[PDB]
């Protein structure tokens, strides 16, 4: 299996694109810019329709970080078929369930005292821990940074602030988020080179909430969390300055306020440690975490400071959540992380480090590139020093991709988030680097920007 | 298999009671009322880790319509496995999302133009029909039942109103959520008896939300959904008048109201139709289920009128919508409502019709029996004429039906849900009722109740 | 003076009409029901533009309890205009708002420690009770009944309940008011006979707050206040069971919930006693006030129990409270209630008493005449029985009341309200009730209803 | 009529102040701070109760423009003392409010279509100004400026973001307001030196509004209404750059979005023109106004763009509005204001602005003085570079004020507002600044701050 493209979208794809629209809601899905219809996969290839084949670069969203059809995690599903699905895992008991928690507080950020509820994806996961963080606390407003992304839903939908068409006609949703700027390196109020000058950037986002909330508007004693990812993922894939989070806590803590950590893209190894706020050095009170937890099957989980745990019975609780088949497949996805897919992504992070700083140099298109492990985003600028975005070439571009037989996907308003499989041999890396490449030479050439 | 209990909870149950209480969250497990600890299941019955054998009348709450471990269900799923899990549903397209949801528009209520919004679980559905309520009409209120449980989400919780505890330190959740008394026929504020007088409390119902709300507080055109269970899952299972539903869209559509039918625990064929709201003769603007659907696998769906889907991309999505295994799953599911299981459970409604008629002659402590197809609900009552609820008696009873081999589920303050498998045999079906009836003579003989 | 009407609008009062209409906000005014145009005022008539003279029994909406135009109030305001205006209360001392506030705390309802916050209008009264309530019990919910009317700002509209154009399109105001079914004897929804049976009311309306909130949606332990006023003003004037805001407090002390009376209307003596609660024999926590107490000069008071003050500076203030013009006047005002006009009020109850059962028995379009002291309430229905509001009827009555000499105001769909000044003689009383009788005559002639 | 302070608090202020404590709520008063007890005033000069005489240079917080206690106003009180007090200008008509909605649409900013609400205060203004944008645009946000002062009611505390102790325990108030950095030129979130740099200043203000809400989490169709102060009075007395408004319309009028302009405190003549706003040269489509508008007497307005008008009756009124002693009063201030008070500020701003930065050049305590006309705000930080707040001294300044005759009110964290009446003469004037200055000497001399 190499990438192999012939024809796309073919007579059979074109076919359920047009099904798709007839039975199927508008959602995020993009008759030209995504014209991709999965049949299978193997490997890191996606196998369309038609027959095309595609090295993926996109991992289902984030959701496959263990590989598109993990042998270990089918064998697991499988395993537990024979035995049981479902066991109401929140009205009666059942093992599985027991045996994933236990695990997840075993593998969570520091050495604390850990609780873990189960969900079925990140939205229920940041539901629970916007409930968590209102009972323990018995606070109800919440800060969240501009570029977040934590889910769709009534609660989630407050704190998620990445696009206005995602609260389109929403209004209200849950009242008391407040919003500052995340520091991004690239984009932020201040003008400021984030890469050069760290320490400005995060004081001007500390000095932001302190001085123009805390003192203005914001009683700080009445904020119960601060929701943070520890990379912003829909957002651009923004990777804010190391000593972010620690500045962060030591403002948190002088409040008594909850850091909450929503590791439903970063976590799981994709950053080439388990979660993505180890290499911020900070241990946060709450970690939601989803996608790739279940490997290909629908889990959420929200990890938190025991003593934060519902007082009563009844607070919170969910039919699906405790499932056995999806907790037989976590364990083993974490297996599989622990056992050399995190060693793996540290061992790639250089290679898309330096193939990606060489894109960089030559593409005038090309205005950053970032990433840790296998978690990259390149944001493509019309020009460099307007920063304006560069949407259509964006679009082009992973158009081109798709048709070289690369899966990628956009994340923002002008970038592109590289997140193959941690599985993915050198020689398939250097493959899709290489096809990526190729996509923006294309791009690039057609619309006269310059190629150093 | 026969129902065999010994110790209940055994040594090996009660190890996992005491790592749950440790690892995992405060949320609905009780130790001393649902003491069940599944190891595997088979047929219509649990298996727990010390081997006691359990007859199933909860069906994992209502999601394992299809048996506990239906054999067309794991072959649909496994072949699934060798295909793909994972797709990215919400950004890509894949055939198996399509066909489930063409499957789905086709078997909805009525026949009217509906699309389909894959979720994760039925607040995950709930919450979707919402912003779909909310962008079609532009208006931001709903109407909610008094009693109604739809999800533990700050969307769903505005909806959902069965116990203060679940909003305990909640609000704000959502606003523009009002709610009003369920025409339940056995508990209003109007005294009035339903079954004997079902036009009376229709009327009541209504006259409240037309001159109470309408004419005071509520502006009727800026009320966007009415949410409505067709029967009340966590309500005690309580059964509106037949011409409820009737009534209520005559007055929904006279203010341009859509009106939203939960169906996420009595769809799937579990009162002997497809859908609950089908006995009801009315067509919902919206549909949503969740768990049975899924048979064992996690799964959402929002079922809906054409003309409300959402004009622009990126207003709602989500990674794990739409996922293949759980598709795949979902139409083996259907296949056997169709070819069978529908048929079985309105051919087993006069059984339970009978028995728990006879029962209530019997036993003084039955205040009011009700339900269809299999889907049944006792109340126990302290007295028939001020109706307090036997509480601390309803909870020995589901202790003492579980000494016996009988999993059981509580319903509401003081009632016991019955929902066995569809698969459920006659035999099986006798079995499980003499059990439950002996529970009831146990708690009636210990506290002196009468019988007749 | 006597009552003196020629045309009605006469040609000065209709250019005023039409230079109102083009400069003006559309507010509550009418052209067609309330064309009164107020030039000058002595005793208890008003004089309009073309010199036409009326009888009072509208008070300016219950604003003159002391008369149109006091000599006391007069003289006490022009001595204080010697002395200063404005004296910025909010941030400087001075001892007339001293004075007043001292004044109103030993006037105030049962004898418990008491403190007062001066505000400008009813509405910014409570406005105030709603943050004392909030900062007090670190609550953010409240109860209210449905019929209330508590003002117009985006606090006091969540508490208003008489009208759903008083709340068109300004959802969402304050969140967390849950409302009920005031205890009206005439209309509620369990079609009690409230007069007749006022303890069956009494519990369905307590009933209701208990089993169908406290139960269910509600948490009792989260609500900060409930406010009611003692008789509806704008409902219609509707006079609730004697014996309710007992069962009321029986409840709210259970819980732990402030009680909090509003007086905007109902006050400064208006049915005979000082305050409208004190006929209820409970003592409310916080007692809202304005209109009478002003005396034709704005001003806002709020009495509340001295353990629910404000522990910090800053957390409630404002640039008028405190006027010592208008504490002059409050002052005056409050030494004629107590010598003479309270009394006065007392003495004529019983004459409206008397004529408003002789017009019920006789003139079938009255379906419920009611009121304490100087405060009636005659609503007007199609048919006795079915008790549809007599809305166009209703508002002829006002308008042939007002070819005749008598200033009547609307309350509610179908009423009208008596509230002459308290300086009313016996002889300016029958005058006035004569007028009254006469309108309801004509407008009953003119559409065939009976007249025994 | 001269300055004259033997002692202050003196035996009877001492006894004022221990009985305010005993019977009138926490609001803003300081025991410490404010220890001035008004008994009558005359000019410009406050008598306290001991027979202390204090120049006044706070003006009653902005409440008197006209002076403390102007013979015209009180004659024009006087003369309509003896007509009418109250006349339910909401329901009945009275041509003094119609004279009054008439006199404000012919002074209002630009010369467009207008009508006029009456209201008793600025909160009611500003509750109406949100009202009247909800209903006419169907939009329910709003974005104001952190360092705005709107109110202290459930609809402006939204607004209002000075104090966080202002919203201690208040959370949720209003939903759907969201703020953004003032275009402080001494404080503002980019260090930008705004008189030096202000376009630099003004487009970081903009840019954070179009990039930062708009771009990512706030729908600019959805939002109502940009409220803002033309100088913000509570927050300091901070002047904005002269083409912000320009620049804010622009950015206002490109989303269909309503400007409301905030005069409450800068209007009534105060800078030396009518409006605050003219300056800033921009057509407000909401202008609220209350304050100096009745003289000392109690009375708020909002002017609005007449196509924003309530379609239908009973969306918004008040029983107090439409008073004719306060419209008698505002007519009067008016006339005095358009008849010489209006010249006399901008007579004397090069006379306060001359001193005043003869004061900066010299006490390196004081770090910016800034205003318009009569409206002066002077700030005092530690330390110049720093610019850290000194309360402390800031309060020790009025004191010292106060002790010498000399009447001041403290803005915002560090800052004094000198507000005399505009009727000052210029030997009044530098008496003032004199005694202020004064004051200033003293502290910086306690403390050890340079002295140039
Ligand atoms: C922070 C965060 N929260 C929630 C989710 C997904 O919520 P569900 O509960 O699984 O529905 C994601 C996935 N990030 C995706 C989200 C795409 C979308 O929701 O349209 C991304 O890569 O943009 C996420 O990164
Ligand atoms: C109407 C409705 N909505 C939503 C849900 C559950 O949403 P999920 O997304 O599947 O979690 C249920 C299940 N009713 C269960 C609820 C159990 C609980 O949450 O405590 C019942 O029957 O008690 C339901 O009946
Ligand atoms: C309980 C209550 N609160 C507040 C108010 C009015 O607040 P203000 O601040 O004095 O405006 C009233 C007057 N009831 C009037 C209301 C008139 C109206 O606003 O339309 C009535 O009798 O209709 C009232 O009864
Ligand atoms: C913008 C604005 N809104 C409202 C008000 C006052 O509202 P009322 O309706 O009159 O109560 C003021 C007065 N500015 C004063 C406010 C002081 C206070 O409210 O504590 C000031 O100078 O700070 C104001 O400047």
């Amino acid at each position: 299996l190499k990438p192999n493209v012939k024809e796309i979208p073919g007579p059979k794809a074109r076919k359920v694109i047009e099904e798709h629209h007839k039975y199927m809601a508008t959602t995020t899905n993009d008759p030209n810019e995504y014209f991709l219809v999965i049949e299978r996969a193997e490997g890191v290839y996606w196998i369309d329709v038609d027959g095309n084949v595609l090295l993926d670069f996109s991992s289902g969203i984030g959701v496959m970080n263990v590989g598109l059809r993990n042998p270990k995690v089918i064998e697991a599903i499988k395993k537990q078929l024979d035995l049981v699905l479902h066991a109401a895992g929140t009205d009666y008991y059942n093992p599985y369930q027991v045996e994933l928690a236990k695990k997840l507080v075993e593998i969570a950020p520091g050495d604390i005292e850990r609780k873990v509820f189960l969900s079925n994806s990140g939205t229920e996961a940041n539901e629970a821990a916007l409930k968590i963080a209102k009972w323990s606390t018995n606070r109800k407003m919440f800060i969240a940074f501009i570029g977040a992304f934590h889910g769709r839903t009534h609660g989630t939908m407050s704190l998620t602030a990445s696009k206005p068409v995602q609260r389109s006609r929403m209004f209200p949703t849950m009242p008391g988020v407040v919003h500052v700027p995340y520091p991004n390196p690239y984009r932020n109020p201040w003008g400021i080179d984030g890469y050069e000058n760290p320490d400005e950037l995060i004081n001007r986002v500390i000095d932001y909430i302190e001085e123009y909330l805390f003192e203005h508007y914001v009683p700080a004693e009445e904020v119960a969390g601060i929701f943070f990812e520890p990379i912003q993922g829909e957002g651009g894939y923004v990777v804010p300055p190391k000593n972010f989070f620690k500045e962060l806590k030591k403002l948190a803590d002088k409040h008594g306020i909850l850091l909450i950590d929503d590791e439903v893209q970063m976590g799981m190894g994709r950053t080439g440690r388990m979660w993505a706020i180890e290499h911020f050095d900070i241990v946060p009170d709450i970690v939601t975490v989803a996608k790739a937890l279940g490997g290909g099957i629908p889990i959420g989980a929200t990890i938190f400071r025991a003593d934060l745990d519902f007082g009563v019975s009844g607070v919170h609780s969910n039919t699906f959540g405790g499932n056995t088949v999806a907790a037989a497949a976590a364990l083993a996805v974490i297996e599989e992380l622990q056992n050399g897919l995190i060693e793996n992504a540290q061992k790639l992070e250089p290679l898309f480090r330096e193939r990606l700083e060489e894109m960089k140099e030559k593409y005038e298109i090309i205005g950053d590139v970032r990433g840790l492990g296998l978690a990259w985003g390149v944001e493509f600028v019309k020009d460099r020093k307007t920063k304006e975005y560069a949407t259509k070439e964006r679009g082009e571009i992973v158009v081109e991709a798709l048709k070289r037989g690369l899966a990628l996907l956009g994340c923002g308003k002008s970038a592109i988030r590289l997140i193959p499989p941690l599985i993915i041999s050198e020689e398939e890396a250097k493959m899709g680097l290489d096809i990526f490449e190729e996509a923006i030479k294309v791009v690039s050439e057609r619309h006269g920007y310059k190629i150093h």
